[PDB]
């Protein structure tokens, strides 16, 4: 039915009114940052290794402890109801059926106990309140509800300019709401009281400078997510993808480094590991079959995508994400 | 109304007569240079830092002893009154009520005097003229006047071939004067009259070669505009952007390095501060504003700069501008 | 009647069913890979020699120990009766007349006896079977009917997804048999066998990491073909030729370096010796000569590929194809 | 009437038989080197330099003893009468009338005793012909006749496949004869026989490696024309642009350094110059006046190239073409 995540996003186009499907694809600005991270994906080319065996090709990886069936993620994505009536919920149960981490937002339409309890091991994305009680609360009910880690999202002091939200007039409709709920920029400061206030691991998503990589392993993040949010953010930040080798560089294993922004196939996947990332985050095109197919549309995505990381792993001669990861690569052009 | 600059280009290209339109956004011989400062500035990607204090989030800078409300300040654009009635006139009136400096042209069709008038603490750009005795005149005007800065522009020993002026036969309307008067090549012979004539900071408009940066600053110059002229002078010039980074390493702190060419964004007034710039000019987006809604279509543009400015600098972490210009930058591909 | 082989392809486009074609035509993937093979000839210029002695101009090459009149071979192309009922045999007699080894697939087909009885000298290609001693034994077939090289196919562990096959519900034919049958992924412990049960020389195809050509001379190879397949196995695998400068160098003349991928012309045969290949492998445009016109299709093909190569050489300088690998190249841009 | 070169080339599409504009406008092969000479002259930037004295600014050079108005040549390009009925005496007239050197080829379709008759001071362009004495009486020819310089072409050992012109069935027509007659290629040991026989400086055309420029030096030769023969012979030939910089410093000040091939514009020749050239030749731009207008087209181009020269020259700050050798570059994008 699809061979490609290409074919799904046509799919999603003709289901979604066009302001919900503007509101999924697009970045800020001039939308720079959003066609940089295509571009930085298609411009790296992988050095496959030969002659290998290949008997036990597993594309499993152990993360913040537990085993995950891919080295991908869920991306956190708010307001999952826009695209599907099921929502969040449709998208976490795909999720936990696939063997991949499912990240709950802080601005889901369904209430984060309601997703946890879907199993599946889920994680918490974290977005700082107001004033500090209100945004420890919100790690503590996550941690009751069973999340495994607290994502906090450090790229995001406001909003940025999504320029074709302004053009349609897009507001969130009046059946689609903050579920958490009957904001304030994070600091260095704040990092350091959800560190103190839970013993899961803390994972920064958006750092993008190799200093605030030194500086969250000295924070004592578990983890961080390599990420200009999607393009979404500051028009004109760097991609992800290409900070993460100097990024890995200077970690020196001290945590896992993800990335994303543009992951669109199995071989975006390997080249991601051959940049050294532990994993990466996957965001529109789950949501493009949400959209299509609600959780049947996303495990057979989710299945898709296992296909193909499997298949690019092995004809590169990778029988592990490990081996994956000590790829080289070579810049082409265009 | 507005939501980026590309629509208003657009409502200034139906307000204005064609070859109007062409004389304000054409270049010299095949517009290389016009074209490759846009190039310039979209290669550029900024790497943005994140969880810092944002309190206090300011884009004023201080040049030439006195406060501006951004790092930005109108460029000399001649024969404003080819846009609208009010020419000059509404576009310094909405550049004081933005709080940022306006540069009164020679060739401006309102004269200076009464430009400087309209409050609002303008510059004043100085061509070279026929002998020296009447451009040193003009520096005296401009400074009775009250002017603060002589933007002196070395960069038109003549004027560039405007091919798109010569396929329209196009020619200064009579209702267009030149509202200073009743022209020869500058050296740095010029430039030592001019420095002796005024107690005002002089800075040359057009250096684009690192070693006429130093020699601007041994000149006394209180600063330099690295500018191509927005592509209007020699096609081929390399743009302002691109030497930007080398001039303020030569410059080394001795004198204001500001940049114009190509700015767009708020974005490229961040990306043009963490290439080290103290300010840019914009040139032809004030007057697409002034040709679609006069003094309110200016001060309309200047607001929404300066909130895209206050936006980007906020993304990338800078509570100020000195902030800015410590970020890292990182070349694109297209 | 024709000119370039850009025009041979138009004429297979209309021969041929649209399913073949594009079986013929297509990558894996996104086809990353199967542009990046023709981008990466293109990017290479040749800095030609001028004034020398012409006398002589030869483009014959020694490899294995025969004379071939090009450095240049047919690639191995499964099924070839897709293309043309005569199949195989229409294309190694067009083969052996022009004085070009024909490399016989191990799905070939026509079986690989009535293939070699044509003459010639050619090739075989060894895919690794199931178990060893069906391989071994696919290896005594070629060389007790003279085959004179083993051309072992290693970067196929399974097939790369090609989606223009998926998206046609694309299947062999009944008409088109494995002519040779009445799979598993080979490793360096294959190859130890294969190399043990033949005298003939081995030649690894696919190899494209500069330590596997490494490896390859240590195995004991006669040669390697450093080949992303022609971009349909791994989708984002880097361009045979732009590892080709490097893998030669480590191979320090250790054994043959052929390399294969877009060759489309003299030129290109020129630029893959200047970067130090052996000799090439040419797979499309035969089969689109093989469609076009059958045997006297390739033999045409082969003749023009012969006379752009001498017309190559000769505007370069080169007497010798010795003395085009001792040309410079320069890349370029696009 | 005409503003840039391009609107000429136009004229001349409309005036021209298909396949006369063809034999004019092809390249070789792919025409691959003809893209990549305007590729070459497009990314290259001027860093211009300001406030210099202009007083004397001219574009005057000398080269072999005589003076010239610009640093420029019209390069040799056969059957001018293809063009127009006058032909090579169009051309070398208007060429006289500018001050600007001609290159007579030795496939004139006007004798070259005719064509130097014109007056102008003319250079000789050589092709080596079967036997060593035809070809030495034809640089006697071509010294009697007051011919100033040999211009040895070395890159013609045969012509360059030109498809353009077999997809014509392009032949000479009858009316064009090669009339300084009633061919083989040369060495190292043709020019030595052709410096022997002339006092005249001997030019080595279609120079592109360093080490053929070090060897023309050595040779005797007065100068060398780095080019790639228009994109004519050796399709995938480096274009001479890119060359230059290496070659002028090799070189070394041992000869003359012209460079042909895109040339189009001033700023072309200013590029040129920047990069270290003595002089360009330009050749299709010339024919493209010859068929529109004839010698008064051809005198119009060479006043408008004259402007444009000194325009970019003065704009760039060069009061001498030995300034503006004295520049510097940057190589841009696309
Ligand atoms: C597409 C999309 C991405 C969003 C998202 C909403 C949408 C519709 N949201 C939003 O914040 C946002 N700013 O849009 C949000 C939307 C509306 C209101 C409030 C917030 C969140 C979020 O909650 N918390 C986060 O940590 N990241 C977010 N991302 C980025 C995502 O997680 C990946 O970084 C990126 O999508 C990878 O790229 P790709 O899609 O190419 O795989
Ligand atoms: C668009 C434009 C730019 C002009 C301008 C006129 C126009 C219609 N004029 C003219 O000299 C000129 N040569 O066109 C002029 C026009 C007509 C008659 C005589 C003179 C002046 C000028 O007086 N004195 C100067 O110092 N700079 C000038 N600029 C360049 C501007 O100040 C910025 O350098 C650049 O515009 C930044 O680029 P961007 O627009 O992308 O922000
Ligand atoms: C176009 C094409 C290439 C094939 C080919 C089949 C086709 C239709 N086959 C297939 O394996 C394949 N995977 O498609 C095959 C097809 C169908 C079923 C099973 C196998 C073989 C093969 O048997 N054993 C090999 O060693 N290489 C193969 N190549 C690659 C070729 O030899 C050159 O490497 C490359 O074509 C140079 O590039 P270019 O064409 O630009 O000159
Ligand atoms: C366009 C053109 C260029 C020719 C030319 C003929 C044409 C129609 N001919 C031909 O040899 C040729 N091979 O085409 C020729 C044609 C037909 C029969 C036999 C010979 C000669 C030639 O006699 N002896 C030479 O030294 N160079 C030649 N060029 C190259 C020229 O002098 C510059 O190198 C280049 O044109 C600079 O580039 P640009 O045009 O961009 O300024």
């Amino acid at each position: 039915t699809y061979v490609s995540l290409a074919d799904l996003e046509r799919a999603a186009r003709d289901v979604l009114p066009g302001e919900i499907f503007d509101f999924l694809a697009g970045g800020s600005g001039t939308e720079a940052s959003l066609v940089a991270n295509r571009t930085a994906l298609e411009r790296v080319f992988v050095i496959p290794r030969m002659l290998r065996d290949l008997t036990d090709v597993t594309t499993e990886i152990d993360i913040f402890g537990r085993r995950a069936a891919l080295p991908m993620a869920v991306a956190p994505v708010a307001y999952q109801r826009l695209f599907h009536p099921e929502g969040e919920l449709a998208v976490a149960r795909a999720a936990r059926d696939a063997g991949v981490p499912y990240t709950i937002c802080t601005l889901s339409s369904v209430s984060l106990e309601e997703i946890a309890a879907v199993g599946g091991r889920p994680w918490f994305q974290l977005y700082w309140l107001r004033d500090e009680k209100r945004s420890l609360d919100l790690v503590r009910r996550a941690e009751d509800a069973g999340c495994e880690a607290i994502v906090f999202t450090v790229d995001v002091p406001w909003m940025g300019r999504l320029l074709r939200d302004m053009r349609n007039g897009f507001a969130l409709p009046e059946w689609v709401t903050a579920a958490n709920f009957d904001f304030a920029p994070a600091t260095w400061e704040s990092v350091e009281a959800v560190r103190a206030h839970t013993d899961l691991p803390v994972v920064l998503k958006g750092i993008l400078a190799v200093e605030d990589a030194r500086r969250a392993v000295d924070a004592g993040a578990g983890g961080i997510v390599v990420s200009n949010h999607g393009g979404r953010q500051l028009d004109g930040a760097v991609p992800g993808i290409e900070m993460l080798g100097e990024i890995v560089a200077a970690v020196s294993g001290g945590c896992e480094v993800l990335v994303d922004g543009g992951i669109r196939s199995g071989g975006d996947v390997l080249k991601a590991t051959a940049l050294g990332a532990s994993a990466v985050l996957v965001g529109r095109p789950v949501m493009w079959a949400l959209a299509a197919a609600g959780q049947d549309g996303v495990r057979q995505l989710l299945e898709l995508l296992a296909e193909e990381v499997r298949d690019a792993m092995g004809l590169a001669g990778c029988e592990s994400v490990g081996a994956a990861r000590r790829l080289n690569t070579k810049l082409g052009v265009v």
